[PDB]
């Protein structure tokens, strides 16, 4: 048999540095984990074990931490070139900067191929770009060759800034042909790696025919074979395996997110390309690993410009911006709608004639909001400033609602009100109105909601069976503060952009802000 | 005697071409008034007859249309130099693009002197400034001298953008020492010019002691010496005589504002210095005197880049922007929030740890709103888009009422709804309630009103004593569509900026915007 070790990475959102546990920031650095040295460590040691190996990443390189924020992509093509990828798929974040911002630091200055064969271009655009990505590249491993085939999630537009010179077409369409391309020109072997969810995964592994592996992403999907060896729970073995319309069973990988966890996937084929056996596990990446030193020492010349940028001024609030406890977890409070606020500016994206824009709605816990920031510094705010407010290292995410599970939320959002917990809700494009002599599970008595699909935007009763596109924390998304029926009731959920970096964009947008409390959170 | 002519002009505004009677858009060209062309035909006409003329300005000069939007004050400095202006005072506006928007314009192109003797600065900003205004200038007229001392308003920093390196005095403290100074130096002859309005002119005249004539601004204030020419109405005789505290006769003159009339005044002087008398009447620049034709031909070479302007993107809107009348004046309308939105925003200024800002609230006649702004041209707007919404060529100012005038103003709003009336308010920083089947009169339920003295801005009740700042258009501070109890009751009046380019530098800096209806005004 030809035995190919496959490594791979997916999701790892700007995690340039090691990391605590829980994918944060590195605290005890004696029990923490990731980091673009450690991967270099580990993937030394298998390069020097295994002949025939490829390092693969599927995509969402881009968004997640400072070092995003400053280097814009440049740190992304950097590392990865120094780790030495041989293949990267395009994710839906790779758009956030535009598609001005993948060319320029990523498309023009990575030294492996980056692919997506659904991602078609149109007028100026698609000569500017011809050929910086491309539908697959055939890779030569030993005496042999490996096809890979990208793609990307077809919901980009919904979830980044791809602008609209892109198109983004149903995967398992795209791919089809290419891979029968591959096939008369002798690739007997072929990967598709990309970006559109483990769902979309499974359906490409059963459909796409002559697809002889899978690697995904998006999703954050951990998948383990025995006992599971950090806090992640798996939602399948490693690999999972499906069969495929043709009769083959077919493997499909990811490996969680944050640069946690190395996959790793052996292969035997035998001489015609077919697939004899696949085994293998993601590796954490433990302390145990020692961080490359040489690459440790490029990551903190790198920091030094991160740490200069933490204390510039991003913009000026003319108000306090009143994030204490007491105001928040009590009552409607004006950091909560600056946040809300910049959470619906961070999500607008193109819209149809049905929508002025696809989501009006937020959600914040009052628990997430950590500091106030006050404006008697000559009104400056700073990124330090907002890591006060948002210590968490978390996202604003994208989930679909039914109002019945909304209105469940409001009555959690109180059930238990005068005691200062943290799942009180600060809000944007929603006014509520609480009765609190009423029992808990029955104090809300008015919630309204900003429409979408209207031209001129205003405020409508909740409509219990209808489902609500709301931009919230995943800390929510995940039922934290006790919000188990956003977990278990949601019908889509996609992970969005780092909790600082949205409000610090929208203050620097903004450059002189005052919000106010307005009225969107009242008792009777 | 020896006689001297003062030709004078206040609170031109950027009326650099013909306008209406009414200081709007000339749309009947043989009955327009004003314009630079028209007033150089008269002022060289005067130069011809008289033998001792000054032409002087009061200040603001800048503000008030499209060529000082487009043109920034270069369009001052050129067409006031080709008038050979003797000299001028600084006046609020010209602070309208901050001191930097001051001194290149106006400062280093204007060929006469520019006085303001109340104005200090320091810091770096005193030497960058040194000698580019000045207290007074001694200017030879014949074989004699005058000695020309300026002033500015105090309130300065609430009206305009000045900054806050420059200190405004007290006019009367700082002009006498100048005055008293001239004297030592043989200037017997003296005119204080400057811009703080006719009541602030008068003590000037009581108090400053040897300030011989007054030549003011700022209030737009008419005077007039028998049956008046036009539709203004005189608030005094011109000039009008102040007795002064040393005992002489000080005539005090303005000349209404928008450059509809050239201010005449002529002077007799004893061999001393003394005035012996003193007569004239500001002249109405109509069409029987025609407009130069060179100066007329420079105008329209200048209005070339005006044209090309407005019809260039400004910004964006994704949503309707609902000006319709069938909204605007019977609901709430995004239109209105918007344009409030604007009025407040181009109202921040420098505030004390006493305020936030010095103003919250906003109020504005629907009957004002003309036209929506359809967001489907791929969500542009432009400047020709915003003056079909606000043809009336206004501003926007600055007013003091006490709360109860406000009731009664937003009882007015409502007397006779149903009708389709102008009158109706839309609003910002208020939120009022109605209940339409109460008697008129009666039909205000609640209304609350965003704090200025606060660190966090949120609602609180109208109080019927207490005074507060409003925002709202010249037509509603003048009683216009009813609202006598505006202009009766009203405890202070400042005229502000022009209300296209309030709307215009919103929309710009904002780049994106999406206004909702949101329950500023409701229904029960
Ligand atoms: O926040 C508290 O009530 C607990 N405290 C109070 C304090 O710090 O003064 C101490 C503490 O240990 N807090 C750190 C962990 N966070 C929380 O306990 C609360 O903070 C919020 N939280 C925690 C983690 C997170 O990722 N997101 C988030 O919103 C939740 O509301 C949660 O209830
Ligand atoms: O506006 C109307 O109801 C009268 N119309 C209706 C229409 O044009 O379809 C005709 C008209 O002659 N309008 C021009 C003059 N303006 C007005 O009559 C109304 O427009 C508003 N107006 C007028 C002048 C102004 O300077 N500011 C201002 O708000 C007032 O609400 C006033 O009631
Ligand atoms: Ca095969
Ligand atoms: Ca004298
Ligand atoms: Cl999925
Ligand atoms: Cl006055
Ligand atoms: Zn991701
Ligand atoms: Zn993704
Ligand atoms: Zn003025
Ligand atoms: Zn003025």
């Amino acid at each position: 048999p030809w035995e190919l070790t496959i490594l791979h990475t997916n999701d790892v959102h700007s995690r340039l540095e090691q990391t605590s546990e829980d994918s944060s920031k590195c605290v005890d650095a004696s029990r923490c984990m990731g980091g673009v040295a450690r991967l270099f460590t580990k993937v030394q040691q298998i390069r020097r074990a295994e002949p025939n190996v490829l390092l693969l990443d599927a995509g969402d390189q881009y968004q997640g931490t400072i070092w995003f924020t400053v280097y814009k992509g440049a740190e992304v093509a950097h590392f990865m070139n120094a780790l030495r990828y041989d293949a990267m798929a395009l994710g839906n974040h790779e758009f956030d900067n535009g598609v001005e911002g993948l060319i320029e630091p990523l498309l023009k200055e990575a030294k492996f191929p980056i692919l997506s064969a659904n991602i078609s271009a149109s007028g100026p655009l698609a000569s500017q770009i011809s050929g910086l990505y491309l539908p697959y590249k055939v890779l030569p491993v030993g005496d042999e060759v490996v096809g890979i085939v990208g793609y990307t999630s077809k919901e980009t537009p919904f979830l980044s800034n791809p602008g609209t010179n892109l198109v983004f077409e149903d995967e398992i369409t795209a791919l089809q042909p290419e891979v029968d391309k591959l096939k008369t020109l002798n690739v007997n072997k072929i990967i598709a790696l990309g970006h559109s969810g483990f769902e979309m995964d499974k359906l490409i592994a059963q459909k796409v025919r002559g697809v002889d592996v899978v690697v995904g992403g998006h999703s954050n999907t951990f998948l383990y074979t025995g006992n599971p060896p950090s806090k992640e729970v798996p939602a399948g073995k490693y690999p999972f395996i499906v069969t495929s319309d043709d009769g083959r069973k077919v493997p499909v990988v990811q490996a969680y997110a944050f640069g946690k966890y190395l996959g790793y996937l052996k292969i035997e084929f035998d001489e015609r390309g077919n697939v004899i056996s696949s085994h293998g596990n993601p590796i954490l990446l433990d302390s145990s690993i020692p961080e490359d030193p040489s690459i440790k020492a490029d990551i903190n010349k790198w920091r030094i410009k991160l740490d200069d940028y933490s204390t510039q001024e991003l913009g000026k609030t003319i108000v306090y911006l009143d994030g204490s406890s007491q105001s928040c977890r009590f009552r409607e409070c004006n950091m909560g709608n600056l946040i809300c606020d910049a959470m619906i500016n961070n999500n607008l994206r193109h819209a149809d004639e049905m929508f002025w824009n696809h989501v009006s709605m937020c959600i914040l816990n009052g628990g997430g909001i950590r500091s106030p920031i006050d404006e008697r510094n000559d009104g400056t705010i700073t990124w330090e400033n907002l890591a006060a407010v948002l210590p968490f290292g978390g996202t604003f995410d994208l989930v679909q609602l039914k109002g019945s599970t909304l209105k469940k939320a409001f009555e959690h959002s109180v059930h238990r009100y005068g005691q200062s917990t943290g799942e009180f809700l600060q809000v944007g494009g929603i006014h509520v109105v609480y009765d609190l002599s009423r029992k808990p599970g029955d104090r809300v008595v008015k919630l309204d909601v900003l429409c979408t699909s209207c031209r001129v935007p205003s405020y409508d009763p909740l409509k219990m069976d209808e489902v609500y596109k709301v931009i919230l924390p995943n800390f929510l998304a995940n039922g934290g503060d006790g919000f188990q029926m956003i977990k278990d009731e949601l019908l889509r959920h996609d992970s969005g952009d780092q909790d600082i970096n949205v409000v610090s964009t929208y203050i620097s947008k903004m450059k002189v802000i005052y919000p106010a409390v307005e009225g969107r959170i009242k008792f009777s």
